[PDB]
């Protein structure tokens, strides 16, 4: 997250982070349910082996710490492409369930698409600097507006798809960026996005695209019933 | 299929083939619907690029012909692991819709577990030699009991999962074999597997292994919704 702030305690309840190898984060998620958790198809292959991590480490307001879980069964969406990046959708399922309190617990899918200039709430690991590699040692939040989809389209011409929607600042400066990925976009309490792509990060004219997760909530429902 | 017959005109409806940029069959498969075909996951590694064969060319019954469609998603079911071949399924999207006809038409889903004893019918274009390769110019039947668990399990040791059945004789001499994988299993008008493993083909005391597809009956279902 470029221009952001440190998330408040219990800002983020629903944040997931995936971590590679060598302990190190490399992509973002969300907690849908206590086996699911939401990411970008794009973070599959950005590493072999992964686990995901939740929780805090604030034990002053609710205790609990981390958790870290194993992966029992990855579903990325078959219809993604690095072509497009449309389908940039995948669900996760845990070998072991999270323990739900006040300060880890789960998203609400979407009830209806996301509406313009309405706020929304970006959270993430990844990269903080536009250019250079500078990440956070806390959990970073971004409030940012949706953007109408003539000026996302007009951003983008012709790579925009009815599976994505943008939502940041036209005039650069606060985005989302590398790392991010997979990460919540959460607006009016609902979970609307999941930070995909983009031209650079917090540059002019080039706001963060994110997949539009309403357009996937039967995909996302049935498919967890598929394999449950 | 070993020790098989030739199919009578418009016995197998439901039959599909894949075939290999070689125009080589080298899988079967099931038409479910217009639109999807159910066959074995580990068909899916055994060719890079592959296309779907469905109807047939005696044209004295009903005129059509063969129709060869090209894949559009393939969705694997993503439990599946060769260390077991234990969730040995996949399913299928087309590009274009099958036209059916009375000599083409979807089988139905069974709606409860094969008993046994029950007759089914096992149909396949796979080798239909015991020891060496035979590959027949005509779709091969034939009709096979459902054997007993304790029989299954006792022909192979610890390798039988709940998600497995066999069917077939324990003399030997009539079994599918290689290139029949993905095919239907018929009992009594319902679809109660799809053409797996064994070891060897017609082998004594080695039955072949099929996928139930009774327990699989709400994957194949949701996963279809959730990609229409
Ligand atoms: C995997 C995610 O961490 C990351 C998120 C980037 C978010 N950026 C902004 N500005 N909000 N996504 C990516 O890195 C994706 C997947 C791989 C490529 N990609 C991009 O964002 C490319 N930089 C997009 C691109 C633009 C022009 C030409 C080719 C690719
Ligand atoms: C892919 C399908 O055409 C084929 C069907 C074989 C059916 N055989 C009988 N007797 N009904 N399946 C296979 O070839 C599968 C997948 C790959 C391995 N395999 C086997 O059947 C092996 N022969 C099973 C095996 C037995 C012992 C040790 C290792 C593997």
């Amino acid at each position: 997250i470029v221009g952001g702030y440190n998330c408040k305690d219990g800002e983020v309840p629903w944040q997931a982070l995936l971590i590679n190898e060598e302990n190190e984060g490399f992509c973002g998620g969300t907690i849908l349910s206590e086996f699911y958790i939401l990411t970008a198809a794009h973070c599959l292959y950005q590493a072999k082996r992964f686990k995901v991590r939740v929780g805090d480490r604030n034990t002053e307001q609710e205790e609990g710490g981390e958790a870290v879980h194993e992966v029992e069964v990855v579903i990325k969406h078959n219809r993604f492409t690095k072509e497009t990046y449309d389908f940039d959708i995948a669900v996760l399922r845990l070998k072991t369930p999270i323990t739900f309190r006040m300060n880890v617990a789960p998203a609400s899918l979407p009830t209806a698409p996301p509406a313009t200039g309405t706020k929304c709430l970006i959270s993430g690991w990844g990269n903080t600097a536009s250019s250079g590699a500078d990440y956070p040692d806390e959990l970073q939040c971004l409030d940012a507006p949706v953007l109408s989809q003539a000026k996302c389209e007009a951003s983008y011409p012709g790579k925009i798809t009815s599976n994505m929607f943008c939502v940041g600042f036209l005039e650069g400066g606060k985005d989302s960026c590398q790392g991010d990925s997979g990460g919540p976009v959460v607006c009016n309490g609902q979970l609307q996005g999941v930070v995909s792509w983009g031209d650079g990060c917090a540059q002019k004219n080039k706001p963060g695209v994110y997949t539009k997760v309403y357009n996937y909530v039967k995909w996302i429902k049935n498919t967890i019933a598929a394999n449950s």
